[PDB]
């Protein structure tokens, strides 16, 4: 089948393996990473989306409806909403900087190949020798001095940015435009958006092998220091990275199943979907981590303090090899144009998903003419509206708190954790596997059973518990201090994800009638479809 395609140009590929996943690794240390990414992935990442794309077919629905398997629990799906949203309301800003670069690369130079643009400090070197500690690369001088034009920390704002308000501007324009129309991207267009990032990538990787000091970054890419796997905070970036790059939670798979025939081959397919997105974050990895050492083995910092740790790593690796290629304006459009084509494709989806969940939820009485279309313009409006805070000089930081603690962190694992409760707990494993086997023939391995039954929440539970034991304020690029309130922003988002499924649950049981026993036998009957 093609859907492994339609997924790879959906809510799979994308920022989340090109972007996210380096500055994860980065910021969590190279090696060290990789072992509870593989881990999870093989316990949580895989049978999470195993689960949700069979229950998008089963459901033959997606978003909300597909949990009146267990109505109780549907507040599950209304969390989804809310964690999609809020990546709409971030993730946009990353094609946002990424338009910005695409926008300064049609030029005879690049503006980041070198630091003589009045934007930069004095303390730029274009070019390396044998003062010490007191220089930065013109790259991340452009990173920091003009998309970002960083302040002092988040209590200071600062001035709106107007040439990313316009970049993102474009984007969400555009974003309403061609989700207003629904192209879905055609039928044999996929293809070529399907192979023209990795071309890119390949490109790319080949130059960052061919270069001094590149083989010490993959060392230490690969290489773990087993010291940091004690450390919680590995265990939930991992476990988060994964549940992101795989949309899990987000109300997107459910619906990619639903699109699936019935009769159709899910097991293979949630294995080879997730076996690309591990793939494309590994060859992402390969080619952020040889510009890293080749990076290290110029500047001299050590291999840790070279580019920025929080989400501007994909903003200084990947411009930087693209100012190594031989004609450097052109390589810079084609990346950020594969970069803008990823992003954008996600946000397609997630936008489209959120859209389509609203209207469903929204009564007949408040039908307009163009209510599709009203909706779309008003989302993105609103949207917007939210990012002009994420713009400002102190805009970056905002966007580490809608991105650590929104959607990802413990949102994410809640959201796993009480997806496989629900249904390997609440509405039976072994039946949901016996289900599964009358749509695709066979039997999957019990190890699906497993994972499901005992091992996902399990390590979801333990990931969240021994986070919230030894909690550690989030820090930005380990230099700023999160303060007491910035933390309670985050949390807030956390807590109005997470808040859905309790008080969804509670509000069920109160409208329920009785004691609480036939209150919860009743509203956790099923309610299947026509065809069921
Ligand atoms: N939206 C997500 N949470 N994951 C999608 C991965 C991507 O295409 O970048
Ligand atoms: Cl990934
Ligand atoms: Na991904």
């Amino acid at each position: 089948q093609m859907d492994f395609i339609m997924s790879c140009v959906g809510f799979a590929v994308g920022l989340g393996n090109v972007w996210r996943f380096p500055y994860l690794c980065y910021k969590n240390g190279g090696g060290v990473f990789l072992i509870p990414y593989v881990l999870i992935a093989l316990v949580g990442g895989i049978p999470i989306f195993f689960l949700e794309i069979s229950l998008g077919q089963f459901m033959k629905a997606g978003s909300i409806n597909v949990w009146n398997i267990c109505p109780l629990f549907k507040g599950l799906g209304y969390a989804s909403m809310v964690i999609v949203f809020y990546c709409n309301t971030y993730y946009i800003m990353v094609l946002a900087w990424g338009f910005y670069y695409l926008v300064k690369s049609f030029t005879t130079t690049l503006p980041w190949a070198t630091c003589g643009h009045t934007w930069n400090t004095p303390d730029c070197v274009e070019i390396f020798r044998h003062q010490l500690a007191d220089r930065r690369s013109p790259v991340i001088e452009f990173w920091e001095n003009k998309v970002l034009r960083l302040s002092g920390g988040l209590e200071v704002p600062g001035a709106l940015n107007w040439e990313v308000t316009l970049c993102l501007l474009a984007c969400w324009v555009l974003v309403y435009f061609c989700v207003w129309k629904g192209v879905k991207s055609t039928g044999k267009i996929v293809y070529f958006t399907a192979t023209f990032p990795y071309v890119v990538l390949v490109v790319l990787l080949v130059r960052g092998v061919l270069l001094p000091g590149a083989l010490d970054g993959i060392i230490y890419y690969l290489k773990p220091d087993w010291s940091k796997l004690g450390s919680p905070q590995v265990w939930i970036d991992a476990g988060t990275q994964i549940f992101f790059s795989y949309a899990i939670g987000l109300g997107a798979l459910t619906a990619l199943g639903s699109y699936n025939r019935f009769n159709n081959n899910c097991y293979k397919d949630a294995i080879i979907l997730a076996l690309i997105n591990s793939g494309t974050s590994f060859f992402a990895g390969f080619v952020v981590f040889s510009i890293l050492g080749f990076m290290a083995a110029e500047q001299g910092v050590h291999i840790s303090k070279v580019a920025e740790s929080g989400p501007g790593l994909a903003f200084i690796a990947y411009p930087r090899a693209v100012t190594l290629m031989p004609v450097a304006p052109l390589w810079a459009a084609l990346f950020f144009f594969m970069l803008l084509l990823l992003g954008l494709d996600s946000q397609f989806v997630g936008v489209e998903g959120f859209i389509t969940g609203l209207l469903d939820l929204l009564p007949a009485s408040y039908y307009f003419r163009f209510q599709r279309e009203i909706s779309v313009a008003l989302c993105c409006a609103l949207c917007f509206v939210i990012d002009l805070s994420m713009v400002t000089d102190g805009g970056m930081y905002v966007f580490q708190l809608f991105d650590y603690y929104s959607a990802s962190g413990t949102t994410l694992l809640w959201q796993a954790f009480w997806e496989c409760v629900v249904v390997a707990w609440v509405y039976g494993a072994d039946r949901f596997m016996d289900d599964i086997a009358c749509m695709i023939g066979y039997r999957p391995c019990p190890w699906m059973k497993w994972c499901w039954s005992f091992f996902t929440p399990l390590v979801c539970m333990g990931i969240f518990i021994f986070n919230v034991v030894y909690y550690e304020p989030l820090v930005y690029n380990n230099t700023y201090v999160y303060p007491w309130w910035g933390e309670a922003m985050g949390w807030a988002f956390a807590l109005s994800s997470m808040l859905c499924v309790p008080l969804h649950l509670l509000g069920c049981l109160l409208r329920a009638k009785g004691t609480m026993a036939e209150r919860w036998q009743h509203l956790t009957q099923p309610i299947w479809g026509l065809h069921h």
